[PDB]
């Protein structure tokens, strides 16, 4: 009847990590040297990428789930009341990642082209992204699983 | 006389994951910087990787195995009628898989040209793609792999 | 006196794996990089290298072992007259895979240079392949443990 | 009511090391190639980057990481009043690395741009770090937890 | 008294792997885009390569180790008069590899400049080679640990 | 009061692993495409590097901690006065490594330039290093793990 | 009253010749290094450029000078009626320029982009010219002198 | 008393052409590959120098002494009331010439930088000119003689 | 009546002579840089260019307009029977580099693209050669005064 | 006695005329390609040479053998006391010159190295000139002869 | 009857210097970059150019052509049996160059490749050069000439 | 019997030009585009030929005839004793260029290879001149008229 969610917790939590390492640096990891911008003025490049990404979402999300997660390892050891406790921090965490990235990642679609107006940028640059269509499906994967696990978490931790 | 599929389903289970991890990142690794694209043109490339390989196979398959594997970490854990839901799940991933490869692959015949026209693009391009034939090939082994477990699965899902 | 075959092919199975795993992502990896094209038309490397490798010989292999790795486990979980069956498919795709080998690769001597006359490529061009002593020698061992393996399940399987 | 920071320091200790391999060698691993100088005069890249970086952040923590973890693995084995003195000893090298880390980097704020007046370089040259940003955003998650680290040995090293 | 050579061998044995291993895929992994030749000619670099180079070190040794330990996996299950008969292909092998080793390779100590007068190649070339004084290292503690496994070898197989 | 030496020598050993698998395949790999040597003079750059680095720091210490590691193998594998002997090969090895480590590389300080004048080479050529401070600082723990498991290693050897 | 273009024929004679020489080889001179196209295919420049110029206007033009200065050294040594029939030639020549011209050269406006899909070029490329606007200057300079120059050789030639 | 300004004309006509071919073909030669744009897109070069310079100056100077020395080459042949005339369309000419000069070049101060956002151009990109200054310099001089030319011309034609 | 055909000959010789100076040195002069082969080859393309072009066509003509024109130089300077011998002179070399140009150069139409199969050139390659239309152009020019010059001589020498 | 420097400024004249023209375009016709900057920065070419090279020498010598000749043709044509007024003249144009030279020109001795601080350069740059020692020398002659030039015509115009 | 050859002298004066001239700057001016060497190695083009050209053949006839002129310019003044003198050097000189011509140049028929075996080229390597073909007609022209020309020179000067 | 040397003064002044203009402008003009540098260090070759080329020959030769054809425009105009004083500077001048091209030049034979050590060179650098060996002998000629233009001018300067 209830406490199923325990059991959709541990599926989630391994699903993502598997959805991760698969994908994980396989598909970020040419995210540097594929980043073409459409001059000469040498900078340019590691500026707009510093820009359009202050970090790359596989880390926000390693981050999230270490966060998630450590209520976990902090419930197991306790003790040789708690329980919502470390829940309730198992929301608020989740939701803040989510808060954040919707914020750095204005939705859930990578721009093909990205301009730039930096300072070694002479002017408006057309810098070019590598695969947005493909990362944009991998969010939309994790922020599905992360609207779930919310989801649950809220409804049994409304268990009275 | 019946469930041999058990067998057969785990049979193939570490079949696909061995023919997945041996050529995983080992042949569609280098299908980045093997998209030559005849064209002076910055960024075409990108452009014309992304229209036609919004997902490379390897992450669909991974995938598939993930939501397909799912049930059966679901049904092992359910408590310390449920079967036949988890094994009806089971299909309906691996149809849906199959349905969209079949998608956004027209057919399992990687062609060697590609055109291409989008927009830094300035018109129709010729962008030549990396072995695709061998490709073709793991194609072939990974839906024939599919199809058997689909049919298994529908049998003995058919049990009466 | 009978079945000593069954240690030959353990000890055969784990040193083509060794085989492989050693010289495996050590000498073919680099072999889309190092197939050095005459020409400057573009495209004209990947077609002659889809053309002259269809697939890779680790490739092959690799599968070789799996199909022929699998009536193992197919035989070991049977029950919780197979014998001979699983037994003779271990037989017939050993030699499948030898025939398929012959008939893609013209004997057991890697070309150093390849012609090609392919579409994007004007008219026969000369394109030189990576180390083709090295890999040859590589097929001379594992064609020849599959020669063995061969003779002896055929023994065996001959013992009335 | 007390030594629920051995749980804290437990808990702290597998974080970080979690928050090093996950971004350990996908963060600093192209902070080589990606060192981007505004000159044709061969070596000043290299010269530029010893100067700013005698050490890459990530070196300096895992040793600190080392350091700290060797009076666990010290007070561990000591026979088949040294507890407080292997926890005094876990105070100060932390204390020490948080040290020579502000001391090297001015303050934890990576600068987009740094000039150099080095001998192959001619004269101030405008040399370019990769993602200074996201380096800067992991320095306050481990400096936090340093700090954390700290004021919670200290504490309970003041147990008197 | 006796058999104390069956530690030796255990120890040289360990001892190899480690030898190869640490410097495995870190001395002889660049030794293809590490051989400068001195001319324009295409194909000129995969022709030397291959002619000086038939197999690397690394291969060679490699498959030493297994010829040499499949003796031990040999004698380990037997039966569910030979040990001296393993231990002697043991000896031949052995030899076997350091003879062919010789005969590729003049003698033990790699030389800096090849010159090479092979078809692509115009005339002769001067094709500079990575590291030959390290090699030659490695070289002579790899033969040297295999004389001293020869000599144990056939002492106690002089047991009578 | 005695044998403390034993816990020391431990720590320190499983220290100087972890200070080398750390920044091991992380500081010197990038070691042959970081070697800017002022000319275009072909091969100069391979003779220069050869010359001035005929083994990386990380080889003679992982032999260094092979030959020091491979006495308590030994010691412990040797039935089913020996402890002095072992020991003292103990003191002998770590010694020889530390003497040849000087010799090679006139002390512990790596110069950012270096000068050559071998034969490709036309004159004296001016070739810079890579990340010379580092490598220093490295340097200079591992001989200080080295100075101390020497002093321990001397005085329990003369424990008369 | 009459044969006042006598006068305006050396006048726009001399003229014609002068606007050449001047902007001759220092306008069209650079007209084959300037004419960028967007490919890496060999050649699809010498293609697009023989294809939308087949005569460079300046050499049509000295043509065109040539063979409508040609009656007047005709007419000057004849002996030692003919007039009109100099006259008539010096008619119906010019306007066959102009005829060619504007048929070569749709209008009198270069056009800044030229597409192009001969055979070496894949599909419709985009081909850069130089400098159309001001040879599309010296166009209409020249052909209002041809313009004028016809009119007054028609209405002196119907002098009747 | 008067008509010096014959002089005076005959002088500065000769000095205009002396200041041209001097400076002619040694100044604006080189004013097509000297144009540096800070783009890799392909023909954005061509676009930007049609744009700031649909003509270069030498050309509209060279016609500017056509159509201003045509009136002496007409009043000299006349026969074999009319000096005013060729003297008044001596004026309008050269203040004709004046005027255009100016609108298509904002005064007579060639700018360092030049900004461009023409179609090929993606936004708005900075070309550099070459030396800016001395082209000026050498406006300035011919809009001198060309100031005195009318002002001499306008005098003597007011001769009543 | 008759001799007409001294004018003509004088016309068509100084029609011939401004033919080609304007021409001349500003079609061929760029007819080696501009022969763009499709290979790295180094040298293919020097021997692919004498293999189709012996000799640049203004060359052939050049000599013609001597031989032709030293028949005249001739008998100008005879004395301080003849004249028909100079004049049959006149017509032989005329026809005979006629010849010597249709052997040559197969027809009046240059072919845009070559291929070739010289010695270095490791097979048929494709080279391309600049402006053939208009070079054919001149040539169909210059054959056909070629002609016209023949018929005349040929008459008016048949005067008996 | 007197205007023995008629015959010296004619000297001087034809003299000047000779240094510049043999030495003109074959000195400073290469000072635009030869002025290597030590920068990948674009357009900070141009912006320095344009500082430093406002002018170039042989552009403001022509000029002041225009300005010091235009009073010889001055002089000739007044009809058909001046004589002292076209000398005076010739006395303040030289002196002119010889300033603005001095002044644009530290001096006459081109300094080898020039540094650059202006925008596009990032900072101090360092770019190299061409032959400055023998522009220098040729600075010297024509400074020499105009030295001679001006003390020739201040003493004979002080006749009195 | 005699003397003819004065004219034939002249005759053939005028016709070799229209043969150098014509093409002189037009064959042989582009002998400096058209001289492909299959080599990295710096200079070893201008080492091979300088051994096998130490004269372009240009050069050689041109002084030829002075020093056969020369006795012409002597004879015609002499004065305001020096005749066979100035004659005789006539002979001498043309013989002179002929015979230093087959000796630098082994024959009338330039080689299409040329092997060197200089200094900073490290082995024989295989340069290419330009047009030999035509070059070597244009010999055969000029050679022609000189034999002509040498042998009524010593007819004529035979006379008595 | 005497001023014969007024003819050979004429001859051998109008052979010098010819034997400059000729070979003047043909092969001294590409020598700084080929001055191969073996390093990568911008700036060193401008530097060394400066160093090494303070004046190219052609300069040198150039002024000594001009003012060795000075004192005869000298001469020439006198009035509208002097003889032998222009005679005399005639002799000087030409013995002082003859002393500086020494001086400069050691001695009259080229060297193909120049070391250099200047300060943008980090040391002793190889540079290659361009066809040293046809310079030299072009210098012998000119140093032998010189010669003879001295001996000449002494003896009949010695008429008394």
């Amino acid at each position: 009847s209830t406490s199923i969610g325990k059991i959709w917790l541990t599926v989630l939590f391994i699903f993502r990590i598997m959805i991760l390492v698969v994908a994980a640096k396989e598909v970020w990891g040419d995210e540097q040297a594929d980043f073409v911008c459409n001059t000469l003025q040498p900078g340019c490049k590691n500026v707009c990428y510093d820009h359009y990404f202050p970090i790359s979402h596989i880390r926000l999300w390693a981050l999230q789930l270490i966060f998630v997660s450590t209520p976990a390892l902090l419930v197991a050891m306790h003790v040789a009341w708690t329980y919502t406790s470390s829940i309730f921090f198992r929301v608020i965490f989740e939701a803040a990642f989510m808060y954040v990235f919707y914020v750095m990642y204005d939705g859930f679609s990578m721009q093909r082209l990205v301009k730039c107006n930096a300072w070694p940028c002479p002017n408006t640059v057309d810098c070019f992204v590598s695969r947005p269509t493909e990362k944009t499906v991998f969010t939309v994967f994790m922020i599905a699983v992360s609207g779930i696990c919310i989801l649950l978490n809220v409804t049994e931790l409304s268990y009275l």
